Order: structure tokens, then sequence, then C-alpha cells
């Protein structure tokens, strides 16, 4: 039997991975064989499609199911995730408890939000393929297999790009200073800065009266919302407010303010000189730095050291589960008695009359 | 001059606090002299109100001023910035520049997101007043002055509990099982929570037919957000939704289903069995732990290994700071060809013909 690969993608960057990982191969075995889940470009390649990248919840857990059987008589050399981790790793973990080889292509950096995670894809794949450094001596630190592959983007990106080329396009003067204005792909970013990052030009603009500021827009939606704030903000400030085009944007410039995420890599790329701007609920950033510190979030259990109350976070936030945990408690025996105690005797270790105390701390210090 | 103390308190919760703090110290010195800014708990203990709490943007900045001013001319004994970290640090830090003794009261958990802010908090105080051990742990870490004095909820909250008293109050059946969900203060946690929250009750009524559910909601956006919710989750679930009263639902429950938060130590000392419950944004999440783990979010840094770029996040993500930051860089001179070189050194050491790398890992595999 010819070399023959199972792919699945979930979104277009993964067909865009899909067919260059096809093109590739067909190199050094032109008789390959490729089916799985492929957008148009992976199938253009040749890849046979049994079910639709955009089909990628209900329905997907049928065709993982589906898959998870076919893929299993089929017996493939080798099965590749191409990211959509959230669909993906459980896959891997059902082929690879069949004895099917799998990787795991690009790291699920977000989607491995905690130690668990990490050995779930060390579980589920032979290898991780993972754009950039830091990402491998990751994996290292968990002797989970991964290769260093470098970034497709750095592939595709000159390493000298042409700033004029770039301002012929966007129809930006050579002669003039040029900021970008990146205010996020994400609503929640574009609410959070965009009007800091409008009044950061207008100062600017103080020094370099003919700055030009062009903001590439990823969607109509995040558009609108920006026009929304700049009528709030800076009505009376010329600005050229792009659809997409960032990357034209970045290398036209001659500096970006950027939210942060991918846009920072690809400015890099783009040889434009940044600076990064961030703001996230501090609430929430407390919370996960709680996490990472201990383990927990809640203050029983930070006051216990322990589990004392069960803490189900994230996808563990689920009805199954979350009626599971509280079913031996409304039980209202044993369990909860247990409980009682214990949380009596933290009652009792921060129950120190805290007025007096405090009254005792001022007089100490007068 | 009798004793002179100067308080600040910008919330309910720290008149609360002040009250206490002045009954406890007129024990010891009935003659001694309180002087700040005074919410109506404080001022009928005899608080000098030179500003109202409900006083505490541009206003705010006019007070501090005025009260560092002031604070100086009056030289008090002590100072207690109540809580309300935004404007108390800052101005904890005016007085002690001017050799006056301060003591922040409470452990500014959330506002103190990195190390930076810890070392503002010590150099600022004389002392912190932690309501919980741990808190006094992490400033033991740093040398920071910190007493421990107890939880004033745990003074206010008896060990034992009446939960057939609370029952009565909220007219809950003593002989049915009885659940409290909590589905958050906040409107991002109602959002998030509240269906899997009804869910789960919906799951539980499977078990226990006659299960009673008790809804504590903290304002009435929040019940209109809630109710909202349940109309297209959980029409037909019979629930008590009450105005408040979180602690009796709690104290009267015999399991509780809580977002998290200040809501859990409640809990805790209701003496009811909880389960916590909580969702973030991944996205944020994942940059928070970034950060957390090594004090970037942007990428050509951890590429470099350093702060490469200019990262201005939280209060530093403000316009004149930004401005500061993008005007090296838009002389487009020196400094922006020095950055230019480094990215192209580093777009170099990820430029490695991905997709050949990884058909050469597939190709390993089969
Ligand atoms: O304010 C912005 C923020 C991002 N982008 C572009 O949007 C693309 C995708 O950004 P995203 O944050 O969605 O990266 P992803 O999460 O998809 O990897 C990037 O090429 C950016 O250049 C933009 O045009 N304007
Ligand atoms: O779904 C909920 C969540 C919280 N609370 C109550 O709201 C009070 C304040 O909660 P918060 O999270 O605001 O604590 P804070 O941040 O003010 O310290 C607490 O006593 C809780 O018992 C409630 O009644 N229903």
């Amino acid at each position: 039997r010819p070399l023959t690969i199972a792919l699945v993608a979930g979104e277009t960057s993964g067909d865009i991975l899909g067919a260059g990982l096809i093109r590739a191969l067909k190199e050094h075995v032109p008789n390959a064989r490729f089916v799985g889940v492929a957008g148009p470009r992976m199938q253009a390649e040749g890849c046979e499609a049994w079910y639709e990248m955009e089909e990628l919840s209900r329905r997907s857990s049928h065709i993982r199911a589906d898959l998870t059987k076919r893929f299993g008589e089929l017996k493939p050399d080798v099965f590749v995730g191409i990211d959509a981790p959230d669909f993906n790793i459980t896959l891997e973990g059902n082929l690879k408890k069949q004895g099917i080889k799998t990787i795991h292509y690009v790291s699920p950096s977000v989607w491995a939000w905690r130690q668990k995670r990490v050995f779930k894809i060390g579980r589920a794949t032979d290898l991780v393929l993972a754009f950039l450094p830091f990402e491998k001596a990751f994996y290292d630190k968990y002797n989970v297999p991964c290769r260093f592959i470098g970034h497709t983007m750095a592939d595709a990106m000159p390493l000298d790009p042409d700033k004029n080329a770039a301002r012929d396009v966007l129809g930006i003067p050579h002669d003039a200073h040029c900021l970008a204005l990146l205010p996020g792909s994400r609503g929640a970013e574009v609410e959070s800065l965009s009007a800091d990052f409008l009044k950061t030009a207008q100062l600017l603009r103080q020094t370099y009266p003919d700055l030009e500021i062009v903001v590439p827009l990823v969607n109509a939606k995040r558009r609108e919302q920006f026009e929304r704030i700049k009528a709030e903000v800076a009505p009376d400030l010329s600005v050229h407010l792009l659809d997409g085009m960032g990357r034209e944007a970045m290398v036209a410039s001659d500096a970006a303010l950027l939210a942060s995420g991918t846009a920072a890599l690809e400015c890099m790329l783009s040889k434009c000189p940044m600076v990064v701007g961030y703001r996230m609920k501090p609430f929430t950033f407390w919370l996960a730095k709680r996490l990472v510190k201990t383990d927990y979030v809640s203050l029983p259990n930070l006051l216990a050291g322990r589990e004392l109350v069960k803490e189900l976070l994230q996808e563990e936030c689920e009805p199954q589960k979350l009626a599971a945990a509280l079913l031996p408690l409304l039980a209202n025996g044993k369990t909860s008695h247990a409980m009682h105690d214990t949380f009596r005797e933290l009652h009792q270790q921060i129950r120190c009359n805290a007025d007096e105390q405090a009254a005792q701390a001022v007089l100490e210090l007068a």
C-alpha cells in the first residue's frame, strides 16, 4: 500500500498548513494518499475530503466518532491533527489507543492552560510540531517529543520587505511619517484599547502634524466598533481605515502600536518597530495568577492548603460534572458534616476581633 | 495634642471598617480625633469629614492633592488608607515622603498585579493590615511589614449559624433539600455561568424532584440578566429569585454552587458545603500566565529573551506613556535601525522551511 496520511484541518489557517504539507510530501512520495477533513486548498492538492473543514457541538462529536472508526479501519501510516486542538487532541488520543502514529501540528498554547492538558498532549501524540523555539523548550520540560520546525509566516515573508512598495499600495506618501494602529482582532481588545490608541495618535500629531495614521481592521464588525469609538473620542482626527491589509500597513509604517498577539510577530517580520499595549480585566488576571501560583482559585482551599472544596474550572465547569460534585453534598450526611467541621475550624482561625487588632496596630505606630 | 488619626475610605465596605476601627480606638483613647475621607458610619462615630467617601479621575486627583497638603500640614500621628488602593497607595506614598506614618488596611491583592506594585506598597506604607494568613505570608516574602488581623466577616458571622432560622426568613421548607445558585456579582460572570448553573440544577431535580433552588442576585441589572438567560435556557424551572440575601441563602441551603470570590468565603462562614465553578477567557488567561511566567506578553520579546520591544500593560497602557514610547521609533533613525537589524536576525532564526520540516517529520514517523 502506498504511503497513506490522514489529515484533519478545522480552519482556513490549517487548510493552508495542510496544503503546504501535502505539497512537500508529494515531492518525496508522489504516490502518497491523503484523506480526512480537508479544506479547499488541501483538496486541490489531492486530499480526499471525507468531511469539509468548514464542518468543524453535536455534529462535531458525530464526525470525530466516525473518523475514530474509519481511521481505525484505515490504519493510516500517520495521522496529523492540524491545529484545532479542541477537536484533534481527543481524536489523536482515540487513534493512539489503536496503535496509530499521531502528530499534532502547531503548539496548542492557549488550549493547554494547565499541566494536566500538557500530559494529555503527550499521551495523545507521538510528536508535536512547534513553530517557535520557546514552544519546543516548553515541551522539553515535560519529556514530550516536540520538533521545532520554524514558522510558516517567516517562510512567506521576505527578510527585507519593500516599505515604499507597501506605501504605494496603500496610497501613503513616501515623505511622511506613518503610524500603524492595530486595536485588536477581538471585540474586547478594540473596546479596551481603541480610545487610548487614538489619544496616543493625537498626542503624536502634536510633534508630527503630517503624521499618517493607518488602521487595519480585521472585519466589518470590528470596523464599525472602531468608527463608533472614534466618533466619540477623536471625530476630527483624519486616519486611513483599512479593511484588513495589516501586513501592508506594518511594512509601510515607521512605527506600529499593537494590541498584541499574532500582530506582534507579523509586525516583527515586517521590520516595523512596535510598541505593545494591552489591558485585561484585573480581577481575572489575579484569579489566573492565583491559579498558576497555587492550583486553586477559591479562598477556602487557600486557607486549607488543599482541595477542601471542589473547583471545576474552564472546560470542567460543565453541568454533568457540577451535578456530580453537588450530589454528595446535597445528601446532607457524613461528607457534608466533615466539610462543616473543617469550615468551623477555618472560621475560628480567622476570627480574631479584627477591629481591635487594627486599633492596636494604629496605637503601636502612634 | 490628643491622638489624631487621618482616615480615607472610598466605598461602603471601607466606611464599615473605618467605623469599627474608630470605635475600637475610642475604647483606648476616648479623646482621639479622626479626620479625612469619611462615610456616614465613620462620621457617626465622630470622623471629621473633609470629604465624603462618595466623592471617591479629575476630581479624585484634586482631592488627593488637597489631602496631601492638608495632611502634610496636620502631621497626623497615623494615616490609615482603608482599601481603595488606586487612591490610597499613592497618597500613602506622598505622606511617607513627608515623614508621616502610614498604614494600608486590607491587602490590595487585585491591584498588586505585579512585583513592582508590591514594592510600591512597601515603600508607601509602614504596615499593611491583612485579613487572611496567606496574604501575610505573601508580604513576608518581600520583607514588607504586614500584620494578620483576621477577617471582619468572621467576627460578624457566628460559628454555628441557624439553618432553620434562615429558611424561615426565606420561606424555605425545612424538610426539603435546598440548593443555592450564586451566578456572580459581575455581568461577565453571570453571562458565562448562569446557563450551566441552571442546567446543573435541572439535572439535580432528576434526583431531587422537590429540590428548592434559591438564587441571590446582587442588583437589578444582574437580576434582569439572569431572568433573560433563564427564559431561554430553563423557562419551566421554578426557582426563588432573591434580591441580595446571599448570606441567608447560603446559611439555609444544603449545598451551594458559586461563581467564586467573596461568595466562597461567606459560604464557608455560613457552613454551607460548596462547589466552585468559574470560567474565564482562555486567551487572556494564557497572556496572564505568559506574563507571570516570563514578565513578557509579546512574541518578539519571548524570541529575544529580553524587552526588545516596549510593552505597556494595564495602567501603563496610557496615551502619554504610549506616545513617549513611539516617539523614538517614529524618528526612523538609529534606534529604529537597531530594532530593524535584530528583527532580521530573529526572522532568520525561525525561517526554516516549515512545510519541508513537517513533511520530514511525517516521513520519519511513517
Ligand atoms: O487591530 C488589528 C489586529 C490584528 N490584525 C491582523 O489580524 C491578523 C490575525 O490576527 P489574530 O489576532 O486573529 O491572530 P490569530 O489568533 O488568528 O492567530 C493578523 O495577521 C493581524 O495582522 C489587524 O489587521 N488589525
Ligand atoms: O451570584 C451571586 C454572587 C455574589 N453574591 C453576594 O454578593 C456579595 C459581594 O460579592 P462580591 O463578589 O462583589 O465581593 P467583593 O468584590 O465586593 O469583595 C457577597 O456577599 C455575595 O454573597 C450574591 O448574592 N449572588
